[PDB]
């Protein structure tokens, strides 16, 4: 039975929320439609996803029926379909944004209760309504295609024929094949697909191809883990040698580069692992390497030939005195151009070809140069650029780090030593391709020492985000939960976020029961083990609003704190679903070592630095002390002293709990200040509107920070203008007086009017960007303001590459998944501290990391 | 159906009067040897080596056998398994050998054949059955005809040996029942079928789509099979999806199965998967279809450069810093070495990247002075033409005759779209002609099939139009069909002066019944094709060595004699051919899909009729009329008969019975079949030079003068005592004697003994060097006439001084002659002088279509960076 904390039955899911009305376009240098209504307080980079990201714009029609169904209430009935009206009217497109609200939480109630996750009817409406208050709150939302495919069978009735995707009856359990691909919505967007050693056998390598295109069609990423793949030289059977991992990679990358995620600008998630035992491993690790430099050498060897085979051109037509320009003996410089071609490395065959033009009479060469931009022709000419490449380490390939030992990359058909090498070497060459360009990496050891269902095999592989990490040929459905909506006055709504826990945590399952999946194992493993994927968001957006830095102890406690909590009252209520309904058909399996990862989180939880069974890296233990705790620290301890307990009993209807996915466009629809785990950016951005956009604003984030320490009101507005500008130059900068100040605050003149770069006027007329150096701020109360990047053009403090790091072993002690993150490091970084953030995070117990070194990249 | 005997007699068997004798096979680099290799005497040792290293069973041979009883089936044609009780008095390594005699392929080959062939009742009697067995084993041992290589590999092993093993995705037709079977075992119903065409929809994941053609492609891939596909029903790029967003275009999909093929080995082997790709002149893509390989070759040459002047320019950078004094960071900025900014300067005006400068001066502050920045090649095999993409197909278009109008009309071109049918875009015709020339000028891409010429003799247009091709465009049919393919050696039916036609007809009757039984036997690597392959039945039959016959009969390639000979001998090849399949379906029955498509293959058959009467007119529903057969040139008049009677006879008996087969003859490449058969030219070709290698067992080569030479001055009646001098002329008299340039001398008469004898190979470290190791040509020879030098013009010029050679108006319209009499095509691609313009090359592809040539490529010498 389910509760009600933030409606009301008599005022539904909206009482206390308002409405307005906003517009969405489209123009180059046309898409559109006005009528797109909107919630209170949304911004329009919210409005203006859900507009083109999550409406339907065609396909509904105007007034439709209800169904009789006789197992659960009448407002959860489906909705199915004109002489009305002529042609037009017939064919409309959504408008308001609770018309996918209600088609989104409706969907999820109506097939709620089919499963029987109600008690009473009560129960229905007070969590039908209860979950639309969080999305018109922002409070919470799940992934992407969630937001559109969830709901259009239920409250529209559009449907169409199918094929491919195959799912499970939720009562009986068989396996059935759709007739529709609507009626049973496709709520998941990660998939960790399997491949074997075999090319056009199903579950092979030319398969795999057809199960990622699949995939890519729809808008789904997919990770695999391809070391199963045998290396190059490994005999075959009946015939000769294998072609190598790195052959057939590049057939996939080819193909991931050619299908567009359901056909718009967006590329198609992929993610490649390998094993650091592979023979192929060193091929592996410098792919984007070489590539890169096949990109650099591409655009000087074209340049140069544009350049060279024009002078060759040159001689033949200086002659004037005949066409005996050809023969490279009498001419004014052909004997100079074609040692002029040479000299440069052009190939003979192009230089003769020139002349060969010439002999027909013809005035050019089309020879086309490239550039290092990245649409360019010359990064579709290489390979990888499709594709996110880790590598899967063991902790005793990084035990053979201190040693100093030997490393054996063994064969895959006949487990043989294939090769020796020194690991520090292999090491050597990881720390060099993640400073020029990738691998990312992930520890085999920790991801599998919490691994809830190992009978049914080890974890090998991950998402495009390295987020989601369970079985092979499983799917996972998201979602994840606006941090600082919660927080009103001073103390948080830890009132509502277990409530939001307990409540997402119960939604997520009811798809593992609506989907409909690619493929029919897929469909099966998901049912058997139902994994589900709830994380949060905007951490970084309160933990200033909050008023302490995002490099502080007293953050990190904080982040393990409700990272704790989510995932307790996640596991939680799991095990309730689990006595009402029956464990995931897995668990039984693996009860033993399911149990297991709980109890060893519970003892990360209690703060307890020993007793952790089966780890190899015992995780950061929550910050007792230095936690705010409004009445936080201690319920932490109490979900999962509960969640032990009762999956103790029942079981546990899910696999996973949780994970901390890269909220991109899922956080902009939530108005997030920051995404996933990671801080804010910038103390300065900006933000469009309906006619024109990007009227520069400050930061809302740092204006509440600064209220929560000791201010007066006009006390801190002090470093608004002092930070976003005057946007005028009408008193007192060194551009006034003499030489129209309508720019309105843009932050150029359309200089060589000799200004020593007096930019002060910058300084004044558009604000430092910083608050560095800012009036009346005390010393010891601007770290909490450390952005990810220096603020501005004069600002020189930021958050370090430990601080990123620190935050994220803090909460992966108490998340299902590993947590998805790339930390920018700066272009002084060395290649021994590339490998010092790899070391460390894994002595601090992360599962998955990856760099990027700022300008190391030509994609720039 | 009876099989009567011409070459054996019942008791001397397959091998009466046929020598055996062993010799040795051997491989190694600066590996691999048979020292048991037994052959017919006639056999060169590169028979031999093909047979021993290619063909042979190398391993699984059980060194015991046993026959397996049958119910009617005649004992000679039982099965054989591993004899386990004899096997186990061998020691272990003896048990399983490989294969030792030509005489076991042999016989594998036809016991297979007559095996199948006795369970699906193509023999009247036991002594008929017999009969084939023997004649067949006679030619494969007197190398008169051999099938494709996949027979060679494949056909018998579970006949002979009960070699087995497991299969999935393969299938065939119950010669019985009639009803699609799925393949237990991937031995016992032989593979013989080497080509394939295939279709593909405009679907991304769906069976019969495009990421399912590549899982398509590679399954023939695997086993050594060549794939031919006609993708313009893909999307233009740009086209919109019904689900919204558009589709990113053909050359993306076709980059794909592109980098698929050449991971996968053919067979496993060395050898790359042959590939056929095909865009009709039509599509919105069509201008990055036809410069596609033109702009990856200038990839690689920037690739060339582009690397070694990103070496050379940054090893420049680590020498200024090594070589500055000793600060190293007064040593990273150039503003302390003067040496350094130099580099910089020198990288820069380079056009090499900046961001690549910033890194190896960062990579330098931190110890490391050294990189390892790779260079790459024009070699085909190095890493910079993998990285590119086409290399691994062969491009060729589809050209309509309203096309080819056009372009003579100065007219525009529409580029219809694939979902609604309208107008992409409109091109003029004419510059759309003049990429075509460029391109194939530049990189011998594309090729060109004509698609009117092909379906004006399209045999069963029901089921749709041909489409594509196999990867030598040699193969013609509807999509997801097969073909097995053999070869005629035209020469070995040449003795004593005149051409044995008796025997001719005798080979083409019995090797038609042959490829038909392997139809019959076959299982295929999909649903689709074994249904398609069995409710038409296409047969692949052909021949080589007819250059090689031409210089024999003292006959040139270039002249309305030897073009009349081949036309002839086409039209009886496939007379004879359509006739047995004829006959084989008054016994058996027509093909499933004959009845609908009477009417179209019996038109078919009666133009094939009317070019065999020499009439230049008399055809029905054909573009452009073919070569009609030369009556008055042809130099046996008996030939020019048994053409039109074999016409005659094909046609009426398919008014009454229909025919058993689709498709029935093709000139295939015969690359590496000719070399097991000793065939001196392959396929339609003509030789290519005068003095050739012969190989010896254990290694090593010495040149001869091309065996055909003495034939031929023979023939046109030179004297014994000329032969000799015209020979010597060419091959050189081996050893320092007569020259009179630099002979004898004044000095050595000891080391001279064998100075001298150290001649023959032909390096010589004036024209002395023209006197003992030969002038390798015939032009200029003694006592030859000049009326008589066009008859050993080659396809390229002979020896180092030779300047003539086979114009290419001789190749094309030699392929016109037999295109005719040909069933599908004839694979050919022609080389080009490197002086050739791109004029010349579009007069070349102009020329091939006014004269009922279905498809053509070219190869303009020099014009690929891959030639060395
Ligand atoms: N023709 C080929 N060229 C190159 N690599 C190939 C080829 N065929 C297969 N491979 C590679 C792909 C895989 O890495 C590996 C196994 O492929 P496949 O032969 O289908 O497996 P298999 O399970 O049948 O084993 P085996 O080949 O030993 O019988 O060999
Ligand atoms: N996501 C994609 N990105 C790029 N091209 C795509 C994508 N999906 C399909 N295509 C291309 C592949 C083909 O060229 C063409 C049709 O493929 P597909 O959409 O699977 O066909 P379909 O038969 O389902 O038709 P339709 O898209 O009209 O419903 O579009
Ligand atoms: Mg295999
Ligand atoms: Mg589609």
């Amino acid at each position: 039975k389910i509760e009600r904390k933030f409606t009301t039955a008599e005022g539904g899911a909206y009482g206390g929320v308002g409405f307005t009305t906003t517009v969405s376009e489209i123009r180059n240098p046309v898409f559109r439609n006005e009528s797109v209504e909107v919630p209170e307080g949304w911004s329009q980079v919210a409005s203006d996803v859900l507009a083109q990201k999550y409406f339907r714009k065609a396909g509904v029609p105007a007034r439709l029926k209800r169904v009789k169904e006789k197992g659960v209430p009448d407002f959860l009935w489906r909705s199915v379909p004109l002489a009305k009206l002529p042609a037009a009217a017939r064919f409309v497109g959504e408008t308001s944004a609770r018309q996918v609200f209600d088609r989104l939480a409706g969907a999820w109630a109506y097939w709620g209760w089919k499963g029987g996750y109600f008690s009473t009817e009560a129960d229905a409406r007070a969590y039908y309504d209860e979950m639309r208050h969080m999305l018109a709150r922002q409070m919470a939302a799940p992934n992407s295609p969630q937001w559109f495919n969830t709901g259009l069978h239920w409250a529209y009735g559009i449907d169409g024929p199918s094929q491919g995707h195959f799912y499970v009856d939720h009562a009986t359990g068989k396996l059935q094949k759709s007739d529709s691909a609507y009626e049973h919505p496709q709520p998941h967007a990660c998939f960790i697909q399997s491949v074997q050693d075999d090319l056009v056998n199903e579950g092979g390598i030319m398969d795999l191809w057809v199960r990622e295109a699949r995939l890519f069609k729809y808008g789904s990423g997919t990770g695999t883990n391809f070391s199963s793949l045998r290396g190059e030289g490994e005999k075959l059977s009946g015939g000769g040698k294998s072609s190598g991992l790195m052959g057939f990679l590049k057939i996939g990358d080819r193909a991931a580069g050619a299908i567009k995620s359901g056909g718009t600008t967006r590329r198609a998630a992929k993610m490649v692992i390998c094993d650091m035992d592979h023979p192929d491993i060193e091929q592996f690790i410098n792919w984007k390497v070489i590539e890169e430099q096949k990109v650099a050498s591409l655009v000087a060897g074209s340049k140069q030939h544009e350049a060279k085979l024009n002078d060759i051109f040159a001689a033949i037509r200086s002659f004037d005195g005949i066409e005996g320009a050809t023969d490279p003996a009498g001419n004014a410089g052909l004997k100079t151009a074609i040692r002029a071609a040479k000299k440069a490395m052009i190939p003979e065959t192009y230089i003769n070809r020139v002349l060969q033009y010439a002999r027909q009479g013809f005035s050019s060469i089309e020879f086309p140069t490239y550039d290092t931009d990245w649409d360019s022709e010359a990064y579709t000419t290489v390979s990888g650029q499709n594709s996110n490449n880790s590598v899967r380490v063991t902790d005793a390939f990084l035990q053979a780090v201190k040693d100093d030992a030997d490393w054996a990359l063994v064969r895959r058909t006949d487990g043989k030593v294939a090769k020796t090498i020194k690991a520090r070497e292999l090491w050597d060459q990881v720390g060099h391709a993640a400073w020029a360009c990738d691998p990312g990496i992930q520890f085999h050891d920790t991801v599998n020492a919490w691994h809830t269902c190992p009978e049914d095999g080890q974890i090998r592989g991950s998402n495009p985000c390295s987020e989601y990490m369970f079985l092979d040929d499983t799917a996972c459905n998201l979602a994840s939960m606006n941090l600082l909506t919660f927080f009103e006055a001073g103390r948080f709504d830890a009132e509502g976020y277990v409530h939001a826990t307990r409540l997402w945590t119960v939604t997520l399952e009811i798809s593992v029961m609506m989907a409909q999946f690619p493929s029919k194992e897929i469909a099966q493993l998901s049912y058997d083990f139902r994994t589900l994927g709830l994380g949060y968001a905007n951490i970084g957006g309160l933990l200033m609003n909050m008023g302490l830095g995002y490099d502080s102890s007293e953050g990190r406690a904080l982040c393990g704190a409700l990272s704790a909590i989510m995932t307790g009252v996640a596991y939680a209520t799991s095990a309730e679903m689990a006595g009402e309904l029956g464990a995931f058909s897995g668990y039984e399996r693996n009860a033993g070592h399911m149990l297991r990862v709980i109890r060893n989180h519970r003892t990360a939880a209690h703060g307890h630095t020993t007793g952790y069974e089966g780890v190899n890296v015992s995780p950061v233990a929550l910050d007792q002390v230095n936690c705010p705790d409004p009445r936080l620290v201690a319920l932490a301890k109490s979900s999962w002293d509960e969640a032990l307990r009762l999956g103790e009993a029942h079981g546990y209807r899910n696999a996973q709990v949780t994970v901390i996915a890269p909220t991109g466009t899922i956080g902009l629809v939530m108005d997030c200040d920051t995404t996933g785990i990671e801080p804010d950016f910038a103390l300065v951005k900006f933000k469009k509107l309906a006619g024109g956009g990007y009227f520069k604003i400050i930061n809302r984030s740092v204006p509440a920070a600064l209220e929560t320490l000791g201010y007066a009101s006009a006390q801190i507005s002090q470093i608004v203008a002092y930070a976003v500008g005057h946007g005028t130059l009408a008193n007192c900068p060194t551009i006034s007086h003499s030489a129209k100040i309508e720019a309105a605050l843009p932050s150029d003149i359309r200089l060589g009017f000799t200004r020593a770069q007096i930019e002060a006027a910058n300084d004044h007329v558009c604000g430092t960007m910083t608050l560095e150096g800012a009036p009346h701020l005390k010393a010891e109360h601007l770290p909490v303001f450390d952005c990810a990047n220096p603020c501005g053009k004069k600002g020189k403090r930021y958050l370090s590459v430990e601080s990123h790091i620190h935050m994220m072993a803090a909460a992966q002690s108490f998340i299902s998944g590993a947590i998805s993150k790339t930390i920018n490091m700066p272009n002084s970084a060395t290649i021994a501290e590339t490998l010092a953030a790899y070391e460390l995070s894994h002595s601090l117990g992360i599962k998955a990391n990856a760099l990027y070194r700022d300008g190391s990249k030509l994609s720039q």
